[PDB]
């Protein structure tokens, strides 16, 4: 299944935690790295925020596992790794909820999405193209 992760880090010098995060990431059991977006720029110092698509064979919770462990152990106020999509997968449970609650308001997080996934259509029909020219994000700076 692919899922779609955002990446958020707020240190000063952050390229060295988000590329051990995302080496992290590759190394998770029955998965592997599809596509990473590009690295922006985004004011909050400013955060670095991507968008990486994994491929998994992992349940949902099991990913977030993963995850959780990843920020505990490269976090260093803290790195960010969300669960955005699960395939196009519903989730709504006490740990986890997909789509992202929020990432439909925050152009740092749909900016990058629509990088790697521009035909992306939600599971609730809506489109990522159209919401970005509703909303009128800005574009964002590369790192
Ligand atoms: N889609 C998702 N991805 C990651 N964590 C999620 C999630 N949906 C729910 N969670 C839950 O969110 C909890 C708290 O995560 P935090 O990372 O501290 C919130 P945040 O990312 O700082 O703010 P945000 O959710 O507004 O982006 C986790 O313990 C996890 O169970
Ligand atoms: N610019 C920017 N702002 C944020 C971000 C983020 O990734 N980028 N993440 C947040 C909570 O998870 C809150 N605010
Ligand atoms: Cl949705
Ligand atoms: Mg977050
Ligand atoms: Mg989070």
């Amino acid at each position: 299944t692919v899922a779609y992760i955002a990446i958020g880090s707020n240190l000063a010098s952050p390229l060295e935690q988000v590329n051990a995060a995302l080496k992290a990431l590759g190394d998770i059991p029955e998965s592997h790295i599809l596509t990473v977006s590009s690295f922006y720029r985004t004011p909050p110092p400013d955060y670095l925020n991507a968008a990486v698509a994994l491929e998994t064979s992992l349940a949902p919770e099991e990913l977030l596992n993963h995850t959780q462990r990843i920020e505990l152990q490269q976090g260093r106020r803290t790195l960010d790794l969300d669960i955005m999509l699960f395939g196009n997968e519903v989730i709504n449970t006490e740990r986890l909820t997909v789509p992202h609650y929020d990432m439909k308001n925050r152009g740092f997080m749909l900016w990058p999405l629509f990088e790697i996934a521009p035909e992306l259509v939600f599971p609730d029909g809506e489109m990522l193209r159209q919401i970005l020219h509703t909303r009128a994000f800005d574009k964002l700076n590369k790192w």
